[PDB]
């Protein structure tokens, strides 16, 4: 299945959050309805966060890509819905072998406020 | 039920990250073994990173304290694995009369590296 | 944190499956916007299976509620969403004194067909 | 990333259920240790129940796999832990070109009783 999709309300904020664990740097590109609207770069084995960054969702279309040596990693996700209130959609990636999937960790939340 | 609470693999180093999305003043706290190991302080409606913190697990017994006011937040948490490796464990929570849930949002991952 | 209430897509058919882990007869009722909807009741320790039904969501408030021994058992639940297209809303109960929080796990998804 | 494959608590008893949302049969295989321990088969697009069977999970490695057309159909999965205690492992599934994910639906659950 595809992963690292999501549909969210529309025309929401929320926010990004990247954490890395890979000795490869990472680049994170968040797509809003095709197009990218945010950016992250970093690397580091100890959980490093990247920080958060808020954007809007548009129609509703977000895709979250990573890449690490030029390749796309291979990307696995869920939604989490707590309190029917508090959205969290997760995707870890493995940019490599050992199957770890924390190379880069994407956190988007909603609502915000 | 009891929330915030979580039993990670013994004597592993694991990331706690917090967000924000509040006027009051947040503080978490979390315990290992019931010995309080990491803190977090901070405020701001939207999603303010307070960062993370890399703490070891050791029995396993993990617990996450909000508080706001002086006052225990109400918590909602739970537990996810993803391709069978990468756990995170959520706590939203909300500290007055809104029912946002996003007040703090603390997010446990593991293994890291 | 209210437990056991879903906000669902409005006017969709959606499945309820409920398994029982107790000694105490389980009672489950599926409210739609505060009419009853769906019962279900059973006993036993083994992963009991009591079945399936459809029904259909209304406006899309849609509530477990889980009664043994007269009482409402206390309720824990979330919402999962797969491929961001498979939704499934779990609710666990405890009607008694040992946490395991399994006395009945009422299961909710959607989309059908 | 592989889906449908989960480690559990080793020597443990669980619960497999499996719901059909589907026009072609089903074929549920439950591996546990890499040797075949529960089969299920089934068809229907409204929710269909084809009942829970409990089994032991030996070592802790339990995998399964869906066929329709003597094909295997692609599998999506993840695991929640509800409550620190009711853990569910779930995989949704596709056997055709609609990508709606239900056509089976298995969930795991432990522990029991
Ligand atoms: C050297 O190992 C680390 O870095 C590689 C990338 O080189 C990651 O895939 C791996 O999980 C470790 O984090
Ligand atoms: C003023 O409203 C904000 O601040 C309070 C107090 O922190 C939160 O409960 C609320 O959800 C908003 O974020
Ligand atoms: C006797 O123990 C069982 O039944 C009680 C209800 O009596 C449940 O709470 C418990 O978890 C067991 O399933
Ligand atoms: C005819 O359509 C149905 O049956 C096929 C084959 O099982 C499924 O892929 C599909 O989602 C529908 O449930
Ligand atoms: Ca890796
Ligand atoms: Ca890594
Ligand atoms: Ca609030
Ligand atoms: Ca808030
Ligand atoms: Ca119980
Ligand atoms: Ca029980
Ligand atoms: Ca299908
Ligand atoms: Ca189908």
């Amino acid at each position: 299945a595809q992963q690292g999709v999501f549909t969210l309300p529309a025309r929401i904020n929320f926010g990004v959050t990247v954490l890395v664990n890979s000795a490869a740097t990472q680049h994170v590109e968040i797509f809003v309805d095709n197009e990218p609207r945010a950016a992250f770069s970093g690397v580091g084995t100890g959980d490093n966060n990247l920080g958060t960054k808020v954007i809007n969702s548009g129609s509703g279309n977000v895709r979250v890509q990573i890449t690490a040596n030029g390749r796309q990693s291979d990307l696995v996700s869920s939604q989490l819905v707590l309190a029917n209130k508090l959205n969290l959609a997760v995707v870890g990636s493995e940019d490599g072998t050992d199957m770890d999937y924390n190379d880069s960790i994407v956190i988007l939340n909603w609502p915000l406020g």
